[PDB]
């Protein structure tokens, strides 16, 4: 196919197209993004004296070991205490594990950061050091830091203490441990909380996010996250809905919840550390609000949705409100941040298709609210766009799918057909999830992808250059779900995968970071591709530089030769770069082979002609600067 490329930009590239879908699913917050390597840390949301309120945590030797509602807890938030009692007449090491999420990775390169508050309850003689550590599942101490402690000490105290490991793990299975002497601690007990251990984070940020995860997503070059769900937003119930103010201020104060992926939350990647996250990488936010629907079926009626307003407008004064105008801004300032973050979008609930009858009266009372406290936000409307039809007329649509490889390059003329009247579109989550068109959500044996193939990848590519050609108006796009950890799995398949150790970047992580890392701010219109075909292009070029991005997707079986005319330009470089994502249809990036299918960067020779043969099931980049 010949393709001709126009010279005159047709509109200008949102600066937002590409970002982030972001929920704590899979792992991806607690025992993922999130840095924290103690798996059910503080007993938050388990029932005392029950086994599933010690998981993670195991005794060593003849230690006997409880969760207990302490009379005298921590903090009202952290109602749970370990009870940790050591039989009489013990001896040698006794304590207890926590065996991470799935395991600790153990690196004689980093420094940990250790915590824990302790008392005991009854006045006690005890006088020794309480060790803490990290060993490997054998027992076999990798790293040790201890101090002294007193069973005079009724009240809580905090212990911090730094871990140097004297080697590397050779695996991640790795538990960090709690010792006393058996003989000292003979006939005693000893109320834990709040348990913490930290390896270095992201930036150096207190209470911050795990350095490869954060890198990985850094390297993806998004413009925004979307937050914090997703389902996960929602609740089962009123009740158990995310809740902004849960997530900020001491951990001592954060009282987890249940989430929406069957594992509690910490809420310890609450919304001060999501907001600094965006600080460290240059992206800008796209809350969503909690709209008066949880995953259970209930909607509030509209006479009971005045404190859940309210709840929103705290929640967005915490990012953007001046500290001497509100409490939550004033908190903002308090925690370290009296500037404003930035904030420019935020969508009023999550999947309200699901509650379209109630969808209407939610989103005009929340949006008239929100829209008088924070007249610059754009909020964006979840149900289908135009049906129900929503008063005030939304700005905005966050439209999802979850659909196969073929869906994705069939319908990359999703937009070209929607009117231009003022409505923007977010494509807030797309994956191309399964190869079974009749059975998308179910499970491998029956073609759902446990990782994103080339073949997928390349589907979402082709979908993706309609994205670009139709950004006039679609401002933004993420893939979904982005994080899993391979340990913990409730949805796949997924953008990047890890366990506790490293990290894998799937096929179609690659067609984000071609698509994201390679995008001017015009819009050239091109020949278009055939509507229904396999083979897609965009192109887009950087005002300032000249640098010209030709993005390629041959989402078919078959190799296809495009001819790329630039003769409208004055001049257009001898030669170009090509980055190129391709392989065998069904090959995936996996924990076995997780650089499986890499992109390859070479140089070609350019010019105001020049052909490019767009190999079977590839994303193609080629950049040539043109004047
Ligand atoms: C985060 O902020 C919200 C908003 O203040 C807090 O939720 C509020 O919590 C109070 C105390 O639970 C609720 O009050 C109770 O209301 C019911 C029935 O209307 C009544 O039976 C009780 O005696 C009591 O008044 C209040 O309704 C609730 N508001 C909302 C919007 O949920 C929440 O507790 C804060 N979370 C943290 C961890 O600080
Ligand atoms: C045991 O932990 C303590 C507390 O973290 C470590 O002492 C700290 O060391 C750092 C680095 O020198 C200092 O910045 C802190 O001021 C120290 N604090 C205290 C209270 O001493 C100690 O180095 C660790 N020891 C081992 C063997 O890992
Ligand atoms: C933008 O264009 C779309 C497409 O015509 C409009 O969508 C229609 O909206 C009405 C209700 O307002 C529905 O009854 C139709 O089914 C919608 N059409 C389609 C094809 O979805 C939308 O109203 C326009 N919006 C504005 C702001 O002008
Ligand atoms: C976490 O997941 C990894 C990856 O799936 C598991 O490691 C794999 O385990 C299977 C079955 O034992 C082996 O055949 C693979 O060779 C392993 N892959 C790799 C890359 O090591 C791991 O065992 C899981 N961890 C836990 C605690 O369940
Ligand atoms: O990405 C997984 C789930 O898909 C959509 O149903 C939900 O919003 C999201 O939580
Ligand atoms: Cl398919």
């Amino acid at each position: 196919v010949t393709v001709t490329v126009n010279k005159n930009p047709s509109h200008t590239v949102p600066s937002t197209l590409y970002g982030l879908m972001f929920e704590d699913i899979n792992h991806s917050g607690d025992g993922g993004l999130y840095a924290e390597l103690l798996q059910n840390r503080a007993f938050q949301q388990v029932t005392p004296n029950t086994a599933a309120a010690l998981a993670a945590w195991h005794p060593i030797s003849n230690a006997k070991l409880a969760v207990i509602q302490d009379p005298s807890p921590v903090s009202n938030a952290l109602p749970n205490s370990l009870q940790f009692s050591v039989p009489s007449g013990s001896s040698g090491r006794v304590g207890f594990t926590n065996e991470g999420f799935w395991g600790i990775k153990v690196d004689s390169t980093w420094t940990y950061k250790a915590s824990l508050f302790f008392r005991f309850p009854t006045s006690s003689s005890f006088s020794g050091a309480l060790t803490v550590g990290l060993q490997t599942n054998a027992g076999r101490v990798l790293a040790q830091n201890s101090t002294q402690i007193r069973g005079t000490t009724t009240k809580w105290t905090q212990i911090n203490l730094e871990l140097h490991p004297t080697a590397s793990a050779p695996d991640v299975s790795n538990s960090f441990f709690v010792t006393i002497d058996g003989a000292a601690g003979a006939g005693q007990t000893i109320n834990f909380a709040m348990f913490s251990l930290f390896p270095p984070t992201f930036k150096n940020r207190p209470n911050g996010l795990r350095a490869d995860i954060a890198e990985t997503l850094a390297e993806m070059g998004p413009s925004f996250f979307r937050f914090p769900g997703g389902n996960n937003l929602e609740g089962q119930t009123t009740a158990t809905r995310w809740q902004w103010n849960a997530t900020v201020g001491s951990l001592l104060d954060r009282p987890g919840r249940v989430g929406d992926w069957g594992y509690v939350n910490t809420d310890g990647l609450g919304l001060l550390e999501y907001l600094q996250f965006f600080e460290d990488t240059g992206m800008e936010p796209i809350m969503a609000v909690w709209a008066g629907y949880s995953l259970g079926g209930t909607s509030l009626a509209e006479n009971q949705l005045a404190p859940y307003i309210q709840q929103a407008i705290d929640q967005i004064n915490f990012v953007i409100g001046d500290p001497a105008k509100s409490a939550p801004a004033a908190l903002r300032a308090s925690l370290g941040h009296p500037e404003p973050f930035t904030l420019r979008f935020v969508e009023v609930g999550n999947e309200d298709f699901f509650a379209a009858g109630s969808y209407p009266y939610r989103w005009h009372d929340f949006v008239t609210a929100l829209q008088a406290q924070f007249p610059q936000i754009r909020f964006i409307a979840t149900t289908n766009a135009w049906n129900p039809v929503l008063s005030p007329v939304p700005q905005s649509y966050d439209v999802h799918v979850y659909q196969t490889p073929t869906w994705f390059y069939q319908n990359a003329f999703y937009y070209d057909g929607f009117q231009r009247n003022g409505t923007t579109y977010f494509e807030g989550e797309y994956a191309a999830i399964s190869t079974n068109a009749n059975d998308l959500f179910g499970t491998v044996a029956d073609g759902r992808l446990a990782f994103p193939t080339v073949q997928s990848a390349t589907g979402e590519a082709a979908f993706m250059t309609g994205l670009e050609r139709n950004s006039d108006i679609v401002f933004a796009a993420s893939y979904a779900p982005l994080l899993q950890h391979v340990n913990s799995t409730q949805w796949t398949p997924d953008l990047v995968s890890y366990d506790a150790g490293s990290v894998i970047k799937s096929t179609s992580f690659f067609a984000q970071k071609l698509f994201a890392l390679n995008k001017g701010d015009q819009y050239l219109p091109s020949t278009l591709p055939t509507n229904g075909g396999t083979l897609h292009w965009s192109i887009t070029r950087a005002s300032s530089s000249g640098k010209t991005f030709i993005k390629i997707a041959n989402a078919g079986s078959s190799a296809q030769s495009l001819t790329f005319q630039l003769t409208q330009f004055n001049s257009v470089s001898s030669t170009g770069t090509l980055q190129v994502l391709t392989g065998p249809e069904t090959a995936s990036n996996t924990p076995e082979a997780p650089q499986a299918i890499v992109p390859k960067t070479s140089t070609i020779g350019t010019g105001k002609t020049f052909t490019y043969n767009a190999p079977a099931f590839s994303v193609s980049v080629i950049t040539v600067t043109t004047n």
